[PDB]
Protein backbone atom coordinates (compact mmCIF):
# COMPACT_ATOMS: atom_id res chain seq x y z
CA UNK A 1 0.00 0.00 0.00
CA UNK A 2 2.38 2.73 -1.23
CA UNK A 3 1.94 3.70 -4.89
CA UNK A 4 -0.31 2.10 -7.53
CA UNK A 5 -0.85 3.30 -11.11
CA UNK A 6 -4.06 2.90 -13.12
CA UNK A 7 -4.22 -0.08 -15.49
CA UNK A 8 -4.35 2.48 -18.32
CA UNK A 9 -1.96 5.45 -18.19
CA UNK A 10 -2.34 6.48 -21.85
CA UNK A 11 -5.13 6.17 -24.44
CA UNK A 12 -5.62 5.81 -28.20
CA UNK A 13 -6.06 9.08 -30.13
CA UNK A 14 -6.99 7.34 -33.39
CA UNK A 15 -10.62 6.15 -33.99
CA UNK A 16 -10.91 2.67 -35.54
CA UNK A 17 -13.47 -0.05 -36.33
CA UNK A 18 -14.49 -2.99 -34.02
CA UNK A 19 -13.44 -5.17 -36.98
CA UNK A 20 -10.02 -5.25 -35.29
CA UNK A 21 -11.53 -5.78 -31.83
CA UNK A 22 -12.11 -9.38 -30.73
CA UNK A 23 -12.03 -9.01 -26.93
CA UNK A 24 -13.27 -6.15 -24.72
CA UNK A 25 -12.11 -5.37 -21.17
CA UNK A 26 -13.58 -2.83 -18.72
CA UNK A 27 -12.01 -2.18 -15.29
CA UNK A 28 -13.85 0.03 -12.79
CA UNK A 29 -12.04 2.22 -10.24
CA UNK A 30 -9.78 -0.15 -8.28
CA UNK A 31 -7.16 0.07 -5.52
CA UNK A 32 -4.92 1.37 -8.31
CA UNK A 33 -7.40 3.60 -10.16
CA UNK A 34 -10.08 5.89 -8.73
CA UNK A 35 -11.92 6.10 -12.07
CA UNK A 36 -13.00 3.91 -14.98
CA UNK A 37 -10.95 2.63 -17.94
CA UNK A 38 -12.16 0.70 -20.99
CA UNK A 39 -9.40 -1.66 -22.17
CA UNK A 40 -9.58 -3.70 -25.38
CA UNK A 41 -7.69 -6.49 -27.20
CA UNK A 42 -7.03 -6.73 -30.95
CA UNK A 43 -7.01 -10.07 -32.79
CA UNK A 44 -3.37 -9.39 -33.67
CA UNK A 45 -2.76 -10.26 -30.02
CA UNK A 46 -2.30 -6.64 -28.89
CA UNK A 47 -3.87 -4.64 -26.05
CA UNK A 48 -4.60 -0.90 -25.95
CA UNK A 49 -6.64 1.55 -23.85
CA UNK A 50 -9.53 3.77 -24.99
CA UNK A 51 -10.82 6.98 -23.40
CA UNK A 52 -14.63 6.93 -22.78
CA UNK A 53 -14.21 10.70 -22.98
CA UNK A 54 -14.30 10.44 -26.79
CA UNK A 55 -17.58 9.99 -28.66
CA UNK A 56 -16.04 7.71 -31.30
CA UNK A 57 -15.03 5.40 -28.46
CA UNK A 58 -18.58 5.02 -27.23
CA UNK A 59 -19.52 4.16 -30.82
CA UNK A 60 -16.89 1.64 -31.94
CA UNK A 61 -17.29 0.03 -28.52
CA UNK A 62 -21.09 0.10 -28.74
CA UNK A 63 -20.92 -1.71 -32.08
CA UNK A 64 -18.74 -4.43 -30.55
CA UNK A 65 -21.45 -5.14 -27.98
CA UNK A 66 -24.22 -5.07 -30.59
CA UNK A 67 -22.09 -7.35 -32.78
CA UNK A 68 -21.09 -9.85 -30.09
CA UNK A 69 -24.72 -9.91 -28.93
CA UNK A 70 -26.26 -10.42 -32.38
CA UNK A 71 -23.72 -13.16 -33.08
CA UNK B 1 -5.88 -26.40 -35.71
CA UNK B 2 -7.50 -29.55 -34.29
CA UNK B 3 -9.83 -28.95 -31.33
CA UNK B 4 -10.49 -25.71 -29.42
CA UNK B 5 -13.02 -25.17 -26.63
CA UNK B 6 -14.85 -21.91 -25.90
CA UNK B 7 -13.37 -19.69 -23.19
CA UNK B 8 -16.55 -20.37 -21.20
CA UNK B 9 -17.87 -23.94 -21.06
CA UNK B 10 -20.22 -23.42 -18.10
CA UNK B 11 -22.16 -20.44 -16.71
CA UNK B 12 -23.46 -19.07 -13.39
CA UNK B 13 -27.04 -20.06 -12.50
CA UNK B 14 -27.22 -17.69 -9.52
CA UNK B 15 -28.08 -13.96 -10.05
CA UNK B 16 -25.93 -11.53 -8.04
CA UNK B 17 -25.13 -7.81 -7.69
CA UNK B 18 -22.34 -5.88 -9.55
CA UNK B 19 -21.18 -4.96 -6.03
CA UNK B 20 -18.98 -8.06 -6.29
CA UNK B 21 -17.94 -7.25 -9.87
CA UNK B 22 -14.86 -5.08 -10.33
CA UNK B 23 -13.73 -6.13 -13.82
CA UNK B 24 -15.80 -7.11 -16.88
CA UNK B 25 -14.63 -9.21 -19.83
CA UNK B 26 -16.45 -9.89 -23.12
CA UNK B 27 -15.04 -12.23 -25.79
CA UNK B 28 -16.74 -12.44 -29.19
CA UNK B 29 -16.79 -15.62 -31.30
CA UNK B 30 -13.13 -16.60 -31.76
CA UNK B 31 -11.13 -19.44 -33.34
CA UNK B 32 -12.23 -21.38 -30.26
CA UNK B 33 -15.83 -20.17 -29.95
CA UNK B 34 -18.37 -19.51 -32.71
CA UNK B 35 -20.58 -17.42 -30.40
CA UNK B 36 -20.33 -14.76 -27.70
CA UNK B 37 -19.47 -15.13 -24.01
CA UNK B 38 -19.54 -12.47 -21.28
CA UNK B 39 -16.82 -13.21 -18.71
CA UNK B 40 -16.41 -11.31 -15.44
CA UNK B 41 -13.96 -10.97 -12.51
CA UNK B 42 -14.85 -10.61 -8.82
CA UNK B 43 -12.78 -8.44 -6.45
CA UNK B 44 -12.04 -11.61 -4.46
CA UNK B 45 -9.72 -12.39 -7.37
CA UNK B 46 -12.06 -14.95 -8.97
CA UNK B 47 -13.35 -15.33 -12.54
CA UNK B 48 -16.69 -16.76 -13.68
CA UNK B 49 -18.84 -16.85 -16.83
CA UNK B 50 -22.35 -15.44 -17.32
CA UNK B 51 -24.96 -16.44 -19.90
CA UNK B 52 -26.39 -13.43 -21.85
CA UNK B 53 -29.36 -15.75 -22.31
CA UNK B 54 -30.58 -14.75 -18.83
CA UNK B 55 -32.36 -11.44 -18.24
CA UNK B 56 -30.78 -10.92 -14.80
CA UNK B 57 -27.40 -11.10 -16.53
CA UNK B 58 -28.22 -8.25 -18.87
CA UNK B 59 -29.24 -6.27 -15.78
CA UNK B 60 -26.43 -6.84 -13.27
CA UNK B 61 -24.04 -6.35 -16.19
CA UNK B 62 -25.86 -3.24 -17.40
CA UNK B 63 -25.53 -1.71 -13.94
CA UNK B 64 -21.77 -2.35 -13.95
CA UNK B 65 -21.46 -0.29 -17.13
CA UNK B 66 -23.70 2.48 -15.80
CA UNK B 67 -21.70 2.42 -12.56
CA UNK B 68 -18.22 2.38 -14.11
CA UNK B 69 -19.36 5.14 -16.48
CA UNK B 70 -20.90 7.39 -13.82
CA UNK B 71 -17.78 6.94 -11.67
Amino acid sequence: AKELRCQCIKTYSKPFHPKFIKELRVIESGPHCANTEIIVKLSDGRELCLDPKENWVQRVVEKFLKRAENS
